[PDB]
């Protein structure tokens, strides 16, 4: 059997997307029954977002701050419209405390916990498939972990991180990330360097890191200027992308004593 790990939030925005007035609690939890059936889950979880990251938040004050800018020029009617969605986000989250083990820890995101859970138990099972439209995720992706979309009903293996993600691998689609940037989550990279000029890079000079250590960079082209007076910017934005090697850092920044009973209580589903 096999291990099955849901967005929570990002799964209850399709269902916002799709329609941000029809209460979704019901269908969510369905939605999230068939998939396990499907995908022959022996251990289905529910991870939900709650509040900002306090590890990176750390690293980058600014992290995400684009999403309250949003929120502060929505109008009267739309803001409503957001507190309407989340609180349909509440009641899909708490329906599902009925159902499938849900977690929520104020300051963790929800891909630092999956990629906790993934790392504790994922050797217990035969595949582990993460329900998400967060090609971010695609940092946990292995030949044993894959992901699954709605939005486009596609699943995601790791033969395919050239198509989907303009790269070969977890690393490089790290690196990617911590070079070229993240204008979601509201994150500055290298100004004139995106995914086919950054791969390029990550393609000759190799990761990050171990351009860090080669920095100059021969070429006279000004995002290769630009790139060589960046390094740190590239250390900031590596530990904030780099999702499976920070998780349980950013867990154990809401407290050594949470990220005990979250581990505990992992087990014990798992078991
Ligand atoms: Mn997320
Ligand atoms: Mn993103």
């Amino acid at each position: 059997r096999n291990l099955m790990i849901v967005d929570g939030t990002n799964l209850g925005f399709r269902f916002k997307h799709n329609n941000s007035k029809k209460p979704f609690a019901s269908s969510y939890v369905s939605t999230i029954q068939s998939l396990a059936k499907s995908y022959s889950a022996r251990t289905t979880i529910v991870l939900g977002d709650k509040g900002k990251s306090v590890f990176r938040l750390e690293h980058l004050p600014e992290y995400k701050g684009n999403r309250d800018e949003k929120y502060a020029q929505r109008t009267e009617e739309e803001k409503a419209l957001d507190e309407q969605f989340f609180e349909y986000l509440k009641d899909a989250f708490e329906l599902c405390k009925t159902t499938f083990p849900t977690f929520t820890i104020r300051g963790v995101e929800a891909d630092d916990m999956a990629a906790y859970i993934v790392k504790l138990i994922g050797h217990l099972y035969d595949h582990v498939w993460l329900i998400s439209t967060d090609g971010d995720w695609d940092t946990l992706l292995t030949d044993k972990v894959s992901r699954f979309s709605f939005t486009t009903r596609r699943e995601y293996h790791l033969r395919d991180m050239y198509e989907h993600h303009n790269v070969d691998d977890v690393e490089q689609f790290i690196s990617l990330k911590a070079i070229m940037g993240d204008l979601g989550d509201n994150i500055r990279g290298v100004e004139g360097i995106g995914a086919k000029r950054g791969y390029n890079i990550i393609r000759e000079f190799g990761n990050v890191l171990d351009i860090i250590d080669q920095l100059p960079l021969p070429g006279k082209q000004k995002y290769i200027q630009n790139l060589n007076a960046s390094e740190e910017l590239l250390f900031r934005n590596l530990i904030l992308v780099d999702l499976p090697t920070y998780c349980v850092d950013a867990i154990a920044a809401v407290g050594q004593d949470v990220l005990d009973k979250f581990t505990k209580d992992i087990l014990e589903i798992a078991e």
